[PDB]
């Protein structure tokens, strides 16, 4: 087809730049950022994906620093990237080059909820602990991801890998430093991000890592609504109404504002009856008011839920092996060190 | 048929209670407030709303209290309200027996949608015109709405009237007193509720209208976005990058936080080419980034946009008469009485 060559610059690495040529340029996404193509590389027949944004003239790409810095099984890779011509005259444009994955939790959740049925158990096991690898990572660099939703988090079929995506609202927080609340896509938004706190911290990543799980475990999302009101209402009736102490843990100056008086529901009354006792266990864990009684994404890999992983004779449904789990460097385990007795299992280690 | 009589009190006026025996009840809505039900009269045949709501003794309610005061042409009515049960033997429920409209401006806007047509614009100006008139109404109380949406502005067909509903949400704003930013409907959202504003006024709704407006021009939302971020590109996008004293207006502590730069992009660009310039111009006064220099709901009424209902000749397009248009009251036209020249014309009722 119509081959476009480039003189890209390798993500990581040496600053060498390197002749790329692609085929094959279908779209994938539109959006605010701007638009995901998708592309053939000429060479390996390999697909990529490129972010095409537009290059502000006053700074540098807050998203190409952040992945430039990155490298993780569990987060989409910056292969290359190149400065282009785009839509509008005139304007430079930057163009990341990345790995393509090729559907998304979102598709394949959808797809089980239009057939009323629930991902297996699994899938949701394999699904969440990569993602909160690939959290353990980015928090160890103090960069929070800021959007983690369905649409996110890619998968491989075949594989069950999944890559994390999207880093156009990733940001690095500095302690003292204050930083926007109207981040994080609706339903998936923390409850001090509701009550407009400023001073949040990575534990945003992780409540809405809790609200993935138990979307994928009810079919369904599990605080909706269209206004911080309706998401709010939805938590209380699951959690029970927050004490004058969790409120001020979220957002200190929302300690007068009244909110109705229900009772602590037991999460048991959430899930299907057939839901495993260790999902509804990390999900009380993960969807804590108070942002510091969280679970940390390297202590939710740790946890029971995902036993079955850990298990030698762990297998995909497929038959296929499953992928790579216990390949945890010094930096994703950096959090808590001795975790490791819990996170790589004795046949990992032989 | 179950027959169901009542002790009820009616909404405004005496506090006499009387004996209302209603049938047909069925459910019309449900959502994070309770449930809205379907019901009719028993004596008359009229049909109505009952709103029902769990009711704390340890608080009266705010919805109940802002309905009793209330009495407009362009807003539901508060019939009557009465205490029952639904689930427990100490869980009491408020009923609030309302004014049942048939359709709304969400569903008949999504016919058109559907149909690849627009709305014809005598609906536009109609729906509008009296959506200006029920906020004028309600702010010249203090009373802020704080959830204008399609959804919540409900039509009879056959009439071209034009009811609120909802005031869950509403609130009497007091300056200086501080308010939760949580509230309002996705893409409603005014920037300062968007940047975490307390302080913000009455003029949320006007924001909240004017987008409405904008919608039943394009055919589909004007500021769409799953989060904060997505919905202020699209904003920026049409409203050009806000300068440090339109950002210090909305919200002050978001001075420092950085945007893409955007030229001010014109209005006449943003729709169909056959729209009327009156209704450009209107989108352009309600959707302003400093609070003060947007409209009033009456000096919205009083607009060009509007003239056509002003002719004494004007007639639905079904043959029928437009609906009360002008009678308006001193306490409706407080906040500008001289306008009252424009708002009545010559013909209008004698
Ligand atoms: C060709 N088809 C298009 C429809 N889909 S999809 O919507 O499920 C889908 C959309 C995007 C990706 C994808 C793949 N690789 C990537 N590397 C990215 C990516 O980085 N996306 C992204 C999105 C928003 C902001 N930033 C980055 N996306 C995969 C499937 C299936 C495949
Ligand atoms: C059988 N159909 C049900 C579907 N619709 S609808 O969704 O277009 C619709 C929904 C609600 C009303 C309605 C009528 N009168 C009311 N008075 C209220 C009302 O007060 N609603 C409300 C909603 C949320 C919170 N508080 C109050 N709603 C009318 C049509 C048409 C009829």
């Amino acid at each position: 087809s119509k081959v476009t060559t480039v003189v890209a610059t390798p993500g990581q690495g040496p600053d060498r730049p390197q002749e790329v040529s692609y085929t094959d340029t279908k779209v994938i996404g539109n959006g605010s950022f701007g638009v995901v193509y998708q592309a053939k590389l000429c060479d390996s027949g390999e697909l990529v994906a490129i972010k095409k944004v537009l290059q502000d003239k006053r700074f540098k790409n807050r998203e190409l620093q952040i992945m430039r810095k990155l490298d993780h099984c569990n987060i989409v890779r910056l292969r290359y990237f190149f400065y282009s011509s785009g839509e509008k005259k005139d304007e430079v444009y930057l163009n990341l080059v990345l790995d393509y994955v090729p559907e998304t939790v979102y598709r394949v959740a959808r797809h089980y909820s239009r057939a009323k049925q629930t991902l297996p158990v699994i899938y949701v096991k394999l699904y969440m602990y990569q993602l909160f690898r690939s959290l353990a990572y980015i928090h160890s660099f103090g960069i929070c991801h800021r959007d983690i939703k369905p649409q996110n988090l890619l998968l491989d079929p075949d594989t069950a890998v999944l890559k994390l995506c999207d880093f156009g609202s990733a940001k690095q927080l500095v302690r003292g430093e204050p930083n926007v609340s109207y981040i994080c896509s609706r339903y998936y938004r923390a409850p001090e991000l509701i009550f407009g706190a400023t001073d949040y911290t990575s534990s945003i990543d992780v409540w809405s890592a809790g609200c993935v799980l138990a979307e994928l475990l009810l079919g369904q999302p599990i605080f909706p609504g269209d206004s911080g009101v309706d998401q709010l209402v939805e938590i209380i009736k699951v959690l029970g109404t927050p004490t004058r102490e969790q409120i001020r843990e979220m957002n200190p100056n929302y300690t007068e504002f009244k909110f109705p008086q229900i009772k602590a529901h037991p999460w048991t009354k959430v899930f299907r009856p057939r839901t495993p006792p260790e999902a509804i266990a990390l999900c009380s864990r993960l969807l804590e008011y108070t942002p510091t009684a969280r679970l940390t994404p390297l202590e939710a890999c740790a946890h029971s839920f995902f036993d079955e992983l850990r298990d030698p004779n762990v297998k995909l449904p497929n038959g296929r092996d499953t992928p790579a789990l216990f390949n945890f460097t010094t930096q994703e385990l950096s959090s808590n060190p001795p975790l490791a007795t819990i996170l790589i299992p004795p046949h990992a280690r032989i």
